[PDB]
């Protein structure tokens, strides 16, 4: 008889679309897979489940949760995390989210799921799935080196013992060289202690320990020495089956075909990047000035004039919607400059593009090392200020993004960049084929699931 | 109204009289304290809180539940791990005590406790305490030595990269370099995988992680390393409250022990859970005459030489049955003790400045050898290396290997050294348990802590 399982994300972009991919891949091993999501969300997902059924893909059910907004005092339209800018607005809707567990707890005492997948940042699922004697998987979208390098940053505090804002340490007991800095934590843990972050984040990796164990977005062959760190050192039982994004498998691409093999470079910053006038402006400079050929993806003032006439052969700029996976998957494109979000990092690896590397917040200056430092399949622009707001102090000027555009493209290991980057796409689709080590964990965690009592 | 902790031992003397000593620690403070027991092992807590009350003592409650032997296949009589001896009744005890889970959820949602203290052979009384939103801390009435040893093999497995019984292999990540045989490991681990036992284990040191946290029966100033290394290297929540026997602390024997020299009596008790065969305690009897050491000898008439105890009536005395263990250990005549190196045994041998020779049969007894022989050094082997829960005749340790240790505990080399090493361990041990100390401290914290939970 099926078995089945619950997948709780956060009502956030960039944790819906790889739970949804989590959910899809239980599907497919013939496994009942529900989502729990929101009103106001649930487009996100009746589209995506649509745009990739009606092939005899299995069904992925809905369940729509109550989001108490007026109860946190949000507007009423505040049903997702990049809506609530601003200290006060995250705080209420980080309450608000708290505030479904009433709900959750009713949905599995009547549904008594086999297995609830819920969001890192629900550590309560783990005590509520208890209740009915149901084991919490947790999930948190990012890479094992990031789940390592959080944990042995919280327990071990190295940057307690420095003196001044640029001053390295060395991240403990890892197995590579990492030296970081204050100015790339955020400023919650290092200057002005505030229980209310620090306590989130204490609860939240806790839950790994607390809970049956973690499903990651990662493939064991990518991070080798932390797939190991976290399930030895760090003590948690994991299932590496990433990259989801692989589960299922035009006028920018057209303009492609045209041009030279690894010519030309792609920069897309996501949803989540909030991008000002005087960046952009700065993008735009180094872009000219570095003669690279680009595909530029924008969400005025912040253009030079004859910007656009100037590039006409050379440069294209989209202003909103890219098929970004066709882009980074066409012979064309040589690199890629990302914010490194987890999701954005493996899309470059799954295309074999070598990237720069643009952390801004969240686990990105984490993603930046494994990247640049590990795989060595890219080079950073040069932004180290951990910020979820831009000043225009934090703003990077034309000539340390031309510097890096020009080395990715045709700088000393730039083709060794390449070639390792290559390496890691043939090891990506390989982990998620039948036999592939993402493919058995995902059967090794559906046996246990089947055998729990 | 005040705090109320319920405490759920396993159905062991050596788990539910540390547990007496935690609830009254805990009742001192004004804690309402409950232990569960069952019917046939009440007698235990009845007879100990009454031998220990009447002072105007705080009250320790308790509680039975039906223990379901019939159902298990255990004789009605079989309520006490002691009682299930063979591999056949041991997997039916623990089947049986795994069955009192539904008298657990009802007893809590009945009570409503601030916090349930069970033992580490219920590691789903962490769900079930959940369902109520109480913190389950776990109790194991061992070492921090062993609760890390124990990990670190069981991990690690460190004997798998071995290829004879007796090859020698290091405890892995550990400050001390520790060397152990298979031998020394039960025979499910290492020679035929047997899940059940396996399991087990897993569940229970998994329950460490999935809890609360992990009240102990030690001090800090005795193992600091392990104290450390519980807490960051395995990433335990743990509090060291212990020695817990010290609580209640502020004939004829003791008239013999005034007539003789400081330190120079062997005192040899292995307990009343002890299963000892007649052929090993006639090589006791042959060892302890051939030593010419001066001894008490606390045994539980085919396994004595004829004429023994008239030949050694001046240097040997044979106590049949109950001993004042605290006041023959704690006499200035007494120079050792012969052990089976249970904690509970090596505490009060520690408690009481008392080297011991340290004889290992199961459990995490080789883990607390180690801890006393190699780490302490407060302790001599007495040469037993083989972990097992039955004594066979070809298993018994002889008179000659006997006769060495009682020899080398009283006149060996480092013998002095080991009594005033010994010494210090004594009144560390009394600095942790009163005010101020240590383990005063970590339990004022944990209730301080239990006092603040939502
Ligand atoms: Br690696
Ligand atoms: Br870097
Ligand atoms: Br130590
Ligand atoms: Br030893
Ligand atoms: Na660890």
């Amino acid at each position: 008889q099926q078995l089945h399982v619950v997948f709780f994300p956060i009502m956030a972009h960039g944790h819906m679309i790889p739970t949804l991919d989590i959910a899809r891949l239980f599907a497919a091993r013939n496994v009942r897979a529900t989502i729990i999501t929101t009103p106001l969300n649930a487009h996100t997902f009746t589209k995506a489940i649509e745009m990739g059924k009606k092939n005899g893909s299995p069904t992925i059910h809905l369940e729509l949760f109550k989001f108490p907004a007026q109860d946190v005092g949000l507007p009423e339209g505040c049903e997702n995390l990049e809506q609530a800018l601003g200290s006060s607005l995250i705080e209420k809707f980080f309450k608000g989210v708290g505030l479904l567990r009433e709900q959750l707890e009713a949905y599995l005492e009547k549904t008594r799921p086999n297995c609830l997948v819920a969001d890192m940042f629900f550590p309560w699922a783990t005590d509520s799935a208890a209740k009915f004697n149901i084991p919490r998987l947790v999930f948190h979208g990012t890479s094992f080196f990031s789940l390592c390098a959080l944990e042995v940053v919280r327990l071990y505090e190295p940057h307690k013992n420095v003196s001044s804002d640029e001053e390295l340490f060395s991240l403990p007991l890892f197995p590579h060289d990492i030296k970081m800095m204050r100015l790339q934590l955020p400023e919650d843990v290092w200057k002005h202690e505030k229980a209310e972050g620090k306590t989130r984040l204490k609860l939240i990796k806790e839950s790994e320990l607390k809970s049956y164990g973690v499903i990651v977005n990662s493939f064991y062959e990518l991070e080798p020495n932390y797939a190991e760190f976290f399930r030895k050192e760090l003590g948690r039982r994991a299932w590496n089956i990433g990259p989801v994004s692989l589960c299922n498998r035009h006028e920018c691409l057209k303009w492609l075909n045209s041009k030279k093999k690894n010519s030309v470079i792609y920069i897309c910053f996501g949803s989540t990047a909030h991008q000002i006038a005087p960046q952009l402006y700065e993008i735009a400079m180094a872009l000219e000035a570095s003669g690279q050929e680009f595909i530029w993806v924008v969400r005025d003032s912040w253009l030079p004039r004859g910007f656009e006439q100037r590039v006409e052969g050379k440069g294209l700029i989209i202003r909103g919607w890219a098929p970004q996976v066709l882009i980074l998957e066409h012979e064309a494109i040589g690199a890629f400059v990302t914010h490194c979000g987890w999701n954005s990092t493996l899309e470059g690896i799954t295309a074999g593009v070598p990237m720069v590397t643009w952390p801004i917040f969240a686990e990105q200056f984490y993603n930046e090392k494994l990247v640049n430092q590990i795989l060595k399949i890219g080079v950073p622009v040069g932004a180290n200020k951990w910020s979820r707001e831009t000043s225009i102090e934090d703003v990077i000027k034309k000539d340390a993004i031309e510097k890096a555009l020009r080395e990715i493209m045709v700088g000393d290991e730039a083709e060794e960049r390449r070639s390792r980057a290559k390496k890691l796409k043939e090891m990506a689709w390989k982990a998620v084929e039948e036999g592939g080590s993402s493919y058995s964990d995902l059967s090794a965690l559906i046996e246990e699931l089947r055998g729990y009592h």
